[PDB]
């Protein structure tokens, strides 16, 4: 557990984090995929096998002693917003679980279902909510990963007004 467990943003590639872990917001069939999933792929290729895993779960697999949590959040194209909500609290709760089962003291993690899977919606809100939901209950440093200098604005101001 950290000492004083929290929450923090950083604007910057995933692939270049600072924590024990780190969560790939993964596809369903272990495909190195884009954006995020891209990224991990180059740093962590090792990670990729066998990482196939469905929709609202997720999966480790380990890049040396260095864990890889695959994440499959929901592609809102294909889920109605209420099956999709639903499957990306899912996919949450899973990462907490596995947070908890690796006995990490800091866990690096990217917002579910916010860029190709967003099926076109502005998604920030709802993705950090079930976040929140799943990692309030863990001991782990949570440091969320993002690429837009607005949405880093807007994480930081919903973590700084729970403080
Ligand atoms: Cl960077
Ligand atoms: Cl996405
Ligand atoms: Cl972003």
């Amino acid at each position: 557990g950290a000492m004083a467990p929290s929450y923090r943003v950083k604007r910057m590639d995933i692939a270049k984090n600072d924590e024990e872990c780190v969560v790939n917001a993964a596809n369903p069939r272990g495909l190195p995929g884009d954006g995020v999933c891209k990224a991990v792929y180059k740093k962590w290729p090792e990670s990729f096998k066998n990482s196939a895993t469905p929709v609202g779960t997720a999966k480790t697999v380990m890049c040396g002693t260095y864990p890889v949590i695959h994440a499959v959040g929901p592609n809102f194209s294909n889920y109605t917003e209420s099956e999709g909500d639903r499957e990306l609290a899912a996919a949450y709760r899973e990462v907490a679980k596995e947070v908890t089962r690796l006995g990490v003291n800091s866990v690096a993690i990217p917002l579910l279902s916010t860029g190709v899977y967003s099926g076109g919606k502005d998604r920030l809100t709802q993705s950090l909510n079930h976040l929140f939901t799943a990692m309030d209950s863990t001991d782990a440093d949570v440091v969320i990963y993002c690429r837009d200098k607005e949405w880093e604005k807007k994480i930081s101001e919903a973590i700084q007004m729970r403080t």
